[PDB]
DNA sequence: TCGGCTTCGCGCA
DNA sequence: TGCGCGAAGCCGAT
């Protein structure tokens, strides 16, 4: 569909039909940004070919009642900034509330849209809304992978067992798909308040806030400023100040040496392709660059591959056969400790390291990358069953992580609990052959006491 | 039918 | 601290 700097492999047709005479509508769900957005760029070019304006629509669903205020404010503040950025390019933004299967279909008929475009997400609920929209529209419907450097349907046609199988396929396609982003051309043709939605949502989630003993909320919202502009600053400071030491200190939670890009990446407020562009371009430690690129290319996009080809990505069924057989045989093993969801949530276990990790999660909304494994694996060790462990880890992850409700989270938990994209290890009690992590193992890798003292 | 697996623990300089 | 081995099942190159 036209374009010179436009790889057609990034766009797939969800529904064919006659192209209407109205504006092209970009249904934005996952990539909430104005710059470095292939889905937004693809909508602009098609609208340019038909001599029609492009508009962006966002549907606020009821799914924010399952998470907390920390994610709601972070997303809403970014949308307010994105609304002004799109208005400067004469691109109006419409914010709907309700079921997208009904609101998008009503919007497309009322505004007489000619072409519908949306970004890609392998999550189950996104596919359900797509199927409802297809059944309610008669105009072409397109889907664009704006989140991965290589389109998810292009990197692999099947579920990938391990990184070492998926790595050569991704890197082989890098010279074709790693490219600079063209500038978003403003519209040539012009034709609910987010403040009220922010106020209404906060009041609804206020009773379910995470409070302390003296009725003070735990969340500290000054650690990550939301928005597309603030995402850019985080990327710059990582390359200038932290990228050099990333390879050596990525597994040290006492050192702030991570990129801290996961909140922005999850909400689409910054493009991982843009980050990869800047990282590939910087002169830094070759070991550190390879260590970071593997996280943001291999492990990030293989989490999409996992969720896209495994509809039960959040269930015990998706675990590899050796893992399911191992965990099943140890179901009757006596657990040293058994904690409920409430006890896990409040950090009331016998392990100060686990409790400290939970307190980082509650107070900052971003647990360090290394402790997230120890956190999830100890949940498996101190729960009734593998099923109860999975649901507890998923519940706590999505409720308190800024980057939660994400394919990285589900693949990250499946790695820790079911050994997905992992291999078998020493046979043990309760965890079977799943990779084991111990408190003493953390002690020899970083100052555990400093991490504990930082979070009580 | 071998080689080597994100990210393990553990003994040893 | 950094290094090498152990423990374990399997994909993918042939
Ligand atoms: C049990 C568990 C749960 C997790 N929960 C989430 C989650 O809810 N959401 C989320 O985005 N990630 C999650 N992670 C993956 C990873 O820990 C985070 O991406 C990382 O901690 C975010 O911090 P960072 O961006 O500063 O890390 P960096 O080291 O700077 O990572 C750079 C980027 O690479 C990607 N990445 C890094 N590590 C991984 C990984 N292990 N798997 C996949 N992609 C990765 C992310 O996009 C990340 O932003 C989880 C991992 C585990 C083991």
């Amino acid at each position: 569909p036209r374009g010179s700097h436009m790889n057609p492999k990034r766009i797939r047709a969800l529904k064919s039909g006659k192209q209407g005479d109205g504006p092209v509508v970009y249904w934005m769900s996952r990539d909430q940004r104005a710059e470095d957005n292939w889905a937004l760029l693809f909508s602009r070019a098609i609208a340019k070919e038909a001599n029609v304006p492009v508009v962006v629509v966002f549907c606020l669903t009821d799914e924010f009642l399952e998470a907390g205020i920390r994610q709601y404010e972070f997303m809403l503040k970014g949308l307010q900034e994105l609304e002004v950025s799109l208005s400067r390019k004469k691109i109006p933004s419409f914010f709907l509330r309700g079921d997208p299967g009904e609101k998008i279909s009503r919007f497309v008929k009322d505004y007489n849209a000619g072409t519908l475009v949306t970004d890609f997400s392998p999550l189950r609920i996104k596919n359900q809304w797509i199927e409802k929209v297809i059944s309610g529209i008669s105009i072409p419907f397109f889907e664009v992978d704006a989140h991965n450097v290589v389109p998810c349907w292009e990197a692999s046609q099947k579920h990938e067992y391990a990184a070492h199988t998926f790595r050569p396929k991704l890197y082989a396609l890098l010279p074709e798909f790693l490219e600079e982003f063209p500038e978003l051309e403003p519209n040539s043709v012009t034709p609910e308040t987010l403040s009220d939605v922010l106020e209404t949502g906060v009041k609804a989630l206020l009773p379910e806030r995470a409070l302390l003993k003296n009725k003070d909320p735990l969340f500290e919202p000054w650690h990550f400023e939301p928005g597309e502009k603030a995402a850019k600053k985080v990327m710059e400071s990582f390359i200038a100040d932290r990228l050099d030491s990333y390879g050596a200190l990525r597994n040290d939670p006492t050192k702030n040496m991570l990129s801290n890009l996961s909140p922005y990446l999850h909400f689409g407020q910054i493009s991982s392709q843009r980050v990869v562009l800047e990282v590939e371009k910087a002169e830094s430690n070759p070991g550190s660059k390879k260590a970071f690129l593997d996280e943001i290319l291999i492990w990030k996009e293989i989490s999409d591959n996992f969720c896209y080809y495994n509809p039960g990505y959040d269930g015990f069924e998706s675990f590899p056969s050796w893992a399911k057989e191992s965990l099943n045989a140890h179901r009757n093993d006596v657990r040293s400790h058994i904690y409920t969801l409430e006890e896990f949530e409040a950090g009331k276990t016998h392990d100060p390291l686990w409790n400290a990790s939970q307190m980082e999660l509650l107070s900052t909304g971003k647990m360090h990358g290394y402790t997230r494994m120890y956190w999830a694996k100890k949940i498996l060790e101190w729960s009734e069953s593998p099923e109860k462990a999975l649901e507890i880890a998923i519940c706590l992850n999505d409720r308190y992580e800024l980057d939660g409700r994400d394919p990285n989270g589900y693949a990250g938990i499946a790695w820790s609990i079911g050994g997905v994209h992992d291999r078998a290890w020493g046979e043990r009690e309760v965890t079977g052959k799943i990779r084991y992590m111990s408190y003493e193992g953390c002690k020899r890798k970083f100052d555990v006491k400093l991490y504990i003292e930082k979070y009580s």
